[PDB]
């Protein structure tokens, strides 16, 4: 089963780093298709094609992603602008909403059965945009639409391991909710081998929720979280590919589930041959987490409604 | 606890290289990032969120000394890249000065480090680095390298595709230098490959002009950055392994016996002091012997240009 992974937004900061990681991490025989408007894109593919791995790479540019999307099983969307010094979530939605819409319109007609991973922010909102564009095209499969939240997981694993003296490579931290601010809810109470003092929970939780700011407000001037976001995306794509290939994997991801909390909600999901295999429950929460969960819902629902309205008016 | 420093960590190669090193270096290795651009501390914070046991820190401003404290390996990728129509030598005027400045700081801050020059033109900038190191009275031939590893990746890739070999396990030696006519893949030493008369020259020319092929395909967006980062990361991993006591052999541009040129790329066993032993190029085919004769005058001029930038 020769998998095909397409990257829409392969010329941007996240996109190029993601192209590199996929070239190095994808299983042998996988096809990697890179697309973006900029004419540098075919050149990004040629650059990447020189790395000696058994992953076939092709690059495409111009206004039409259809050629790049041919036979795609996984479509990763990293197009648009990332959060940079002096930009609010409003700037992201302002620029990225129309970009995501146009790309999904092409996914809908070119590879409607692909699993789509939305990396472009704000994920809470941009995933709803994608769902509505797919619905309008009459091909919406909620098992195949994902908001990539994995970066919150990487950050959680890194900080928990640092603070509690655990193995950074083998520490597991579930993260539920959404992908921004108070919607990011790391389930610190479910981490093994970590004894928490009351005073550590809130500061660590706020640190994880506000981690993007540490990058933007770094000394001397700061920048965007380009590289960690690419690795988070690559890690997610890896899990999707495994699921599509028949291997059992579980990832916290933003999907349209039972709607008990919000239409879209990130929780553990077992991935399979059709994308979502089973949306697993969030498990037991501490009083702090239960409270944090209840607190985020109005913000999350608003993020969702903003994306739905962008397409439906 | 080994320490790897990247001078030019905010550029295209640099950022990608910071990412790969964070993911590929052994557990407990320190990674230090520096660039004049003020985004560099942010690049390190960005990379630090990736959960691996590699500790990373970033530095900016005009002084790289803080970034070089205790470095065992120093990778220099700073400077500008090619524009469509240029050869690697046309970058000399801008990059010669950037390399000199950085090496003056390496010379006084971490003179015992293995220095890998990625900044083009490598054939010349390595010579610049050597002479700067000599004026500081700390030049150690065993610790200065021109990174040619991208020629090896390209060779491995093109040979595996053309000859039906395993791309992960095909070994292709590459000698000479790092420029159009100085890159010499020793296709005759590749195992499991019967070469047709008409296959050798086109494949050699393809390996030699690969940098130009990426440059043209990017349509003004620069030269190779992503494959170059992996090539630089692989070379760094080999140096670290050598420094740690493991045996590894890599084709790399170093100051040897001067038989071909003062600096020449050939297989080198790496060890605790950097170069452990510069190995012979082995048997060459008639085509390879002739390709080697044809490059020597160009290679010698590339070196002399770098020597004259510092000495006069
Ligand atoms: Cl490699
Ligand atoms: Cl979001
Ligand atoms: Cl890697
Ligand atoms: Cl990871």
């Amino acid at each position: 089963n020769a998998m095909k992974v397409a990257v829409l937004g392969a010329a941007g900061g996240i996109g190029q780093a993601l192209a590199l990681l996929l070239k190095l991490q994808l299983p042998a025989g996988t096809d990697l298709s890179l697309y973006d408007i900029a004419p540098v894109t075919p050149g990004v593919a040629v650059d990447v094609s020189h790395i000696p791995t058994a992953v076939n790479v092709k690059g495409f540019s111009g206004e039409d992603p259809t050629p790049a999307l041919e036979g795609a099983d996984v479509v990763l969307i990293s197009a648009g602008v990332a959060r940079k010094p002096g930009m609010d979530r409003s700037d992201l939605f302002n620029i990225n909403a129309g970009i995501v819409r146009g790309l999904i319109e092409k996914v809908a007609v070119t590879c409607p059965k692909a699993c789509v991973g939305i990396i472009t922010n704000p994920v809470n909102t941009t995933v709803a945009i994608a769902a509505e564009v797919l619905k309008k095209a009459g091909v919406y499969d909620k098992r195949k639409l994902f908001g990539v939240t994995t970066l919150d997981v990487l950050r959680s694993e890194t900080f928990v391991a640092e603070l509690k003296g655990l193995n950074v490579s083998r520490t597991s931290v579930p993260v539920i909710g959404g992908h921004s601010g108070v919607t990011i809810l790391p389930l610190l109470s479910q981490v093994q081998y970590a004894k928490w003092n009351e005073d550590e929970i809130e500061p660590l939780t706020k640190r994880i929720q506000n981690a993007g700011t540490e990058v933007l407000n770094a000394k001397a001037g700061g920048g965007s979280a380009t590289l960690s976001m690419a690795q988070a995306a690559a890690r997610f794509a890896r899990s999707l590919v495994k699921g599509l290939s028949g291997e059992t994997v579980v990832e916290c991801t933003y999907v349209e589930g039972d709607g008990k909390y919000a239409r879209f909600f990130s929780q553990p999901v077992r991935l399979g041959k059709e994308g979502v295999e089973e949306i697993l429950p969030i498990g037991p929460l501490s009083n702090f987490e239960q409270q944090a969960l209840e607190n985020m819902l109005p913000t999350l629902r608003a993020d969702i409604e903003l994306g739905e309205k962008f397409i439906n008016g």
